């Protein structure tokens, strides 16, 4: 069926979030090792402003992942520790002003005859069931499929009765409402939803979907962790550091 | 009974975080207004890293807030349309790595012998009514107060049902539970919870409070924002320009 | 007549054009001496953003521009070789994003009943009569008049006949046509031409203006130099280094 | 005759100069282009300050150039939409600190035994028959050529008479003495007048030249356009993403 | 008899060298301090590039030091335990570029009268006696004195014996030849050894009056610590942090 | 023997330490040079933070060291002036935060089985004879050997008796005790003598060495010069533009 990743690295900036470090490697390294554990080694990546980044490092990979040995002699250079990822990895640039659902548009291309196409944000890592997410939206039947998440939280919690306080957490793992943690399955013809680069995804074509009733959720009441402040880097990074990284589940 | 608002604006950086303006003005000077419109005129600031900012902008503060003419001839500086502020602002370096409790502690000195003062972030502002959060703190007679608030949407939110989602919404409003919004009222035996610099303050003091059923809330189901994002800023920024800022109840 | 001078000093940006220096002191300055020397002593700076820099040196004037002695015990500060300016200089925020037509109308207020008045850029110098240009315009009896001068070369000037080149003169001292070179005199009705923020002075109402018949120009074949480059900078550096600054006409 | 293009991409200082872009590429892209589609396919660029990003560039130029396909499992990277450019390009290290007649000299190596060669500036665009200015310059007979351009207005023009400005144009499009536009051609003798680094091109070797009799100039009262200003950019960039760039005459 | 200090506050550079801070504080004010206990408080502070910083600090000096109220009504400013320094100091522009000896001379003015005055480096702290400095001074009847002291080590110590190294020490505290720790005692006619801005004091001027034998060392084999390095200030801030600074001799 | 030079160069940080360049090329590559003429062929670098420009630079040797000419057509880079270093230049990550011992301890692998290695900071040249070191370090059969030199001057010298200043020299050529010059030969039980990355090397270890008897040093009081400040570096690069270079030995 599905056999393709497509990563949002656009927006703002520096270098592109996605390429923001979680043990000395860039985050949507990790995602696309969640992705290729689950089978998945086709990418496409939506590049934007500082795309080059991006570019640079997949084309200097192996320098950038380990440590070398340059035989100048015999200009060659030797890699130590050698760990091969059999990924085709599409850079595509899609413009420095493009919103979300005009990335996913610029791409068509490389998905467009696909059954269905895996589409996800370049900050967030989870570990989630990625095939099994792919086989629930092969089953609904609907035209889209997203992974619903419980989010970090961002405020003091509050639980209230007849006015008092009877208990307070500051910034409390999330455990009411799940949101859009992305991870989407999709078949091409969201894209029909799509009008331009402006286009927002998470606004018309999202909100038309559900509305349509062709947007399923599948519910990860597990881990989930987007990257969008320092606290989220630190958490993150002490996870990895500590060998308690939960979306790390390869060898 | 409480009649000084002590402000943190302490911690990351640049400039304080409550610099950052709106409508040409620091975030800060609408949170003063705020009370002041409540009759809140004695302010504490607690000041950390950058701090100095903050001073020089309250020596000078009409040359910062208005058109000015030197008369040079005779070492006169004239302020058009000055508009007076009978305040008294005090400026307390609280330490460049002080948690908020430990900044509070600091200022202890300044509150130590009111019935109860105001105490809250310097990044947020709202149309709530100052004079009735005093008022019911005096009325449940309890240690602490807070503003209980509906924060900002961070994520994409769904309505879910048989794993269907019935409905999108992009980082909508807050509707489920409240949260911690500041705008605290307090008694100064609070203070003897807080244990040195590093104390944060939504940490021990906070939860025993509620754990020791010493704090209340004051829910405001009304207007309430906080600027932490640039889409935070913006958004203050354009409702500011529109006319139509919610907590700018001043003439 | 005319007693006030409007200064241009908004726009791009760091620190405001104007106050970059020649000879450790801000060329608005200088320009303002200009003006002094010819009895011109009233003042009005059209401020942008960075604004604040402008006012903060005008409100520690003597500090930026002499040396001092602070006699702590006394709260004095004392200033070495005072040199005192009978100056009225009026700082007005004028807008972050206003155009040089829009910073003038928001200016109107302060030369709104004047028969005329003075208007000019805050980055050009010259050893320009201005006596002479008011009397100039108060005798055509038109709305307006401008000061032409001859510009700087900014490429590689050539002398050719017959397809060839004769001579050859890399960024020569403007000989043909001359430009704006500023230095206006003013009735108070051309602001009348000016809609709003967005207008440039250098647009609708210059060339309706001239258009109209209402537009003389008083020719300046002297020195008159803008500091738009480095070169320029340096230039103008070396001269007032030198002692050989045509605009210093002061003692 | 002459078939190799020599340009200058030192001096101040970022990015060189000619790296500035125009539709996502360096306007030195643009002028390779423009002689490309002329016939010229031989470069040598003269490198300073900050030359290795001229160097990385074309090192990596499909990378910076198109959407790209990494083929891990095969070590390959898979060029789309690629558009092959059958160029020689020498990068050649001119010096941190030397003058354009230095830098020139610098490459003497590359077109000394040439019977004439191509000399550009790496900041100025048009729609140039460069084939023309070269049969022109082999049938003049003399030792240089240059190509005479309108420049952009970098003040208010102005239309005087009788002291009455008839009518004002802010920096309107060049209408009086032609410049030096550069497009030089170039017999490899006037590198004997370029003493040393320090050698300005425009200085002694021009001026000599038109002296001696030895210098033409081809007149190009069309489309020519250098960047040196932001608005230059902007203008430039308008150009080109509207589909109306003069100097883009090829495919 | 020597009643003023004269302290080098110029060169690289951003702020001063001397503005760098300790405990919060400039070093160049920790500086002071130490003459100011040794009844000295009469200060020439020669500033060189970011002078103003200094100026802006002296001019607020109350504002950076303590903690203030401002009574906005009155427009009062309290300083709350305001500590009093009875100190004329005296902030002299001696350019940007000037030498060490050239900035002393540029403010001859202010020593030229006196038996003799003192002098030093800008980032430099010790427990030194400066009185005894002084009678030494008056005593030996030279024309100058300096301090002499142990310097910070910068490498790695060795103790070798017949080429073995029989003990290793990294950058110990100085234990061979005393150095130039600055704290002059000069008498003015060593002015006249200053040629100009670029005579750098430690060249020909100190060398020759010690080659004329006008030149005394008063050795401090006591603490002594320059600011030159991170480590140092590191170390210094642990010190003053610490409560352990032998220079601190104030209550 | 011993036929690896193991380099430091993490630290601080902008570029790692070693990249900073003389005569256009990294610090690093001379020190290279220097073992190189000296027959050591074979390298190890201990990069840490900003290592990846360290990596950069030999993967892009050539590009870096000349001028080269793109065969685009044929898909080719020629190197012009071709001189190629037949060196095994492995870079290894050791560790943002690691200390010279914990860095060397990081890579025993690559020494572990030889006799002896070479191991030296990257910030150090000199004319020692590489060789001479070796066969010495044979020659003592201690554990190991360091270079031993005269540092540069970082203050004023002085030449005192009977408290008078004899003689006065700023900042000489060091003419006291030898100090650490690195330019190690070890054998590679030294690194047992390394518990970890916050091992420092010249702490413990060293100490130990010299303790235990098993630290000898190889005087060589001739050209050694470390590059710490600017004022270095600015020496440096005037021996080498003067083509007066003592570590510079080869062709
Ligand atoms: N114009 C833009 C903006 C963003 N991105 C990419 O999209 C990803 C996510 O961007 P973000 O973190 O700024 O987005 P968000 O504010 O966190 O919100 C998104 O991600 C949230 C989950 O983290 C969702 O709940 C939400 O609905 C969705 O809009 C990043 O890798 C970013 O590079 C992009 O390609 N183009
Ligand atoms: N060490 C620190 C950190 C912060 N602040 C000040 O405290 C205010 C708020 O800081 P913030 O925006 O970083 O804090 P927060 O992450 O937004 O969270 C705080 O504010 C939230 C409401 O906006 C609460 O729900 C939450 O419980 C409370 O901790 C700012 O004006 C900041 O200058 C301070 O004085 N010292
Ligand atoms: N939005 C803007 C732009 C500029 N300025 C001020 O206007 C002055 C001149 O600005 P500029 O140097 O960028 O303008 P220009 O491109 O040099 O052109 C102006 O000055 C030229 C003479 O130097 C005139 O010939 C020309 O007609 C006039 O538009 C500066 O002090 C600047 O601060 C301003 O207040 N607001
Ligand atoms: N030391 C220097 C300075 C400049 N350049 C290169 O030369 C080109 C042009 O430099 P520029 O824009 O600073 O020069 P200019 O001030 O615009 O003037 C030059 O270009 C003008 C046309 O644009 C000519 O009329 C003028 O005679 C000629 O000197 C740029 O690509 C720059 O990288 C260089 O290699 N080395
Ligand atoms: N052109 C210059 C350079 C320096 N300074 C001032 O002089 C002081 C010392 O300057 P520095 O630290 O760069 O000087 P140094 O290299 O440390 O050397 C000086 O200070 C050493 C003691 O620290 C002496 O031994 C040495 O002889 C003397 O030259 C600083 O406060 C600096 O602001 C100045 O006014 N003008
Ligand atoms: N954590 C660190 C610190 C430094 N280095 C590397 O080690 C070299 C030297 O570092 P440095 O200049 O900061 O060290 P130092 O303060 O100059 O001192 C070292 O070098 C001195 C000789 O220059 C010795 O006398 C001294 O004992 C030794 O510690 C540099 O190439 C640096 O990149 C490293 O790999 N990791
Ligand atoms: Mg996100
Ligand atoms: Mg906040
Ligand atoms: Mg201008
Ligand atoms: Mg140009
Ligand atoms: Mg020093
Ligand atoms: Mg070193």
């Amino acid at each position: 069926m599905a056999s393709k990743a497509v990563i949002l690295a656009g927006g703002l900036g520096v270098k592109p979030k996605p390429m923001v470090e979680i043990g000395g490697k860039p985050i949507l390294w990790h995602i696309m090792k969640m992705y290729s554990v689950h089978g998945i080694k086709d990418f496409i990546i939506c590049c934007g402003y500082k795309g080059y980044v991006i570019k640079e490092y997949f084309a200097n990979y192996f320098l950038h992942m380990s440590d070398v040995t340059f035989h100048m002699a015999e200009n060659r250079m030797e890699v130590h520790h050698k760990r091969v990822e059999p990924w085709n990895v599409t850079l595509v640039d899609t413009g420095d002003s493009s919103m979300t659902g005009g990335r996913l548009k610029r791409v068509a291309e490389y998905v467009k005859d696909d059954e269905a196409f895996l589409f996800t944000y370049g900050d967030g890592v989870a570990d989630l069931d990625i095939k099994a997410t792919i086989d629930f939206h092969k089953a609904h039947g609907k035209k889209a499929t997203l992974t619903a998440t419980f989010p970090p939280g961002r405020f003091g919690a509050l639980d209230i009765q007849a006015g008092q306080v009877r208990s307070f957490q500051e910034k409390p793992k999330g455990d009411g409402a799940m949101i859009n943690g992305g991870f989407f399955v999709l078949n091409p013809s969201v894209i029909d939803l799509i009008d331009n680069d402006a286009t927002t995804w998470e606004q018309e074509p999202l909100m038309t979907l559900a509305q349509q009733g062709e947007l399923m959720a599948f519910e990860h009441p597990g881990f989930w962790q987007p990257m969008d402040t320092l606290r989220d880097k630190v958490y993150l990074e002490g996870l990895w550091e500590k060998g308690k990284a939960p979306w790390k589940t390869w060898e």
